[PDB]
């Protein structure tokens, strides 16, 4: 495939426009707390990252959802890691939002981190690429 | 690829609804037993008395943790729901959801299927 210059079809344009922060909690927060953080920075998801700064999975309103039908009032105390995914998927600055759709669908969630030399470097949502292929 | 109509004959035009005493914690029940994000609200009688989601499960917990899932979806639901028709389409749609900043949009004087941002972008591709 063959694309145009500044029509944000790149990473790297999303960012540019939106912000290259990523919001995040430690392992040991419980998901309870998980839930006041999403809600006060107006996101659905945080990435859960240790002492060192390494990547130890994400947690979304999905994941909320999940715990509290299995295990209601219960699973508010419990550790976010138990509830979180571990195996996180990733773009680079160069993906394009077409591969991004079709990594969005078919894996079935909403939100993918951006890495670059090993690093996070921001975190691109559905609405973001959506944004995208409208606002001009 | 591009009416409202189109979408429903590819996906289906049901709708998983609830009633309103139903509380927080059994809304959510609902929601992951069905593999969806969100649950209309209507009464005895069928009528559309708001949409609860995933976003406000999150809203709910952090204000008052444990005590909320034992109330009712009444008290954390949206009331004023904003809807589509057969011949709206894909783009329009794009922009009722970035402008309202949510991502379910119902479609209508009845109640007729739902559309989800995750339907316009597979239909985009
Ligand atoms: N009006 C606008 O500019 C935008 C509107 N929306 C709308 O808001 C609703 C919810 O949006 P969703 O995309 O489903 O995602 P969301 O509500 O999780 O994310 C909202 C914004 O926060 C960002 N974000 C998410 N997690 C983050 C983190 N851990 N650190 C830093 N930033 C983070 C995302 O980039 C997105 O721009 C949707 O209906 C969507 O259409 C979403 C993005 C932008
Ligand atoms: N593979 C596919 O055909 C689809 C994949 N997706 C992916 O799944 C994830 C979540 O999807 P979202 O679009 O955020 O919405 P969602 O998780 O709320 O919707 C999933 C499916 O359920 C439908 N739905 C939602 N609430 C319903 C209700 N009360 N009654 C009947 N049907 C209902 C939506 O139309 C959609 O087909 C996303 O990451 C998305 O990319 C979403 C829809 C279809
Ligand atoms: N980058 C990712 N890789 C794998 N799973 C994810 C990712 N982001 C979100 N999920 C999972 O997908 C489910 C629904 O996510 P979302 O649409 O992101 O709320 C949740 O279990 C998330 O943990
Ligand atoms: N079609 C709609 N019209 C008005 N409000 C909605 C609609 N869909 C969802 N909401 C509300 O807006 C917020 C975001 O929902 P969602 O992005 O659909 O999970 C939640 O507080 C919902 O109660």
């Amino acid at each position: 495939n063959l694309y145009f210059q500044g029509m944000a079809t790149f990473v790297k344009d999303l960012l540019d426009r939106k912000g290259r922060d990523v919001v995040t909690v430690g392992p040991d927060v419980s998901i309870g707390e998980a839930a006041g953080t999403l809600h006060a920075h107006k996101i659905g998801a945080v990435v859960v990252t240790d002492a060192d700064g390494v990547v130890l999975g994400i947690f979304t309103e999905r994941d909320l959802v999940k715990a509290v039908a299995g295990q209601g009032a219960a699973s508010l105390q419990q550790s976010v890691s138990v509830a979180m995914t571990k195996n996180v998927v990733r773009c680079q600055h160069n993906s394009t939002t077409d591969q991004l759709m079709e990594i969005m669908t078919g894996g079935r969630f909403r939100h993918v981190p951006v890495e670059e030399n090993g690093r996070l470097a921001g975190i691109i949502s559905i609405g973001d690429v959506v944004k995208a292929r409208i606002g001009e």
